[PDB]
């Protein structure tokens, strides 16, 4: 009676290789089972990234549709980062982002034609994140989204 029907978008829009030492075949991959249990999620295919050059992702964009008490929502951004590991393909984990997802809830909530034709409240936000080694390899530009359609419908 009082969860909400949201959905969630994280598009992965590109990196920015800083400090790895050699020319990667590059995806990022990521998992956030509180959205529904699932095998990681990657952009693909493997995208070439050399030193201090900004790379595309392809596949880079997931939504997510899913019902939830606003609380449970609220508490798991606050306290679970999304980790986004950045992988060369061949395999090995070069690095991993830790990214806030409650940044997003700080984010200003207006009234928005949500992705499915009703209306909802809207936040969307965009930063760069350094994805460490220790070090700090590269940076991920990423934008997500959050529309909440209100009380689950009867």
């Amino acid at each position: 009676p009082t969860s909400h029907h949201f959905c969630f978008s994280i598009d992965l829009r590109s990196i920015h290789a800083l400090e790895i030492g050699f020319p990667i075949n590059c995806i990022l991959r990521y998992s956030y089972p509180f959205f529904g249990s699932a095998a990681p999620i990657m952009t693909n295919p493997p995208v070439e990234v050399r030193k201090n050059m900004e790379v595309f992702l392809p596949q880079s964009y997931c939504a997510f549709d899913f019902a939830t008490m606003p609380h449970q929502l609220q508490d798991t951004f606050l306290r679970i980062p999304l980790l986004v590991e950045l992988w060369h393909k061949d395999d090995l984990l070069l690095g991993i982002a830790r990214i806030q997802l409650s940044n997003i809830l700080s984010s200003e909530k207006t009234r928005f034609l949500g992705s499915n034709g009703e209306q909802c409240w809207r936040q969307t936000y965009s930063e760069s994140v350094p994805v460490i080694a220790n070090n700090r390899i590269a940076d991920l530009s990423y934008t997500v989204t959050l529309e909440d359609y209100g009380l689950v419908k009867m």
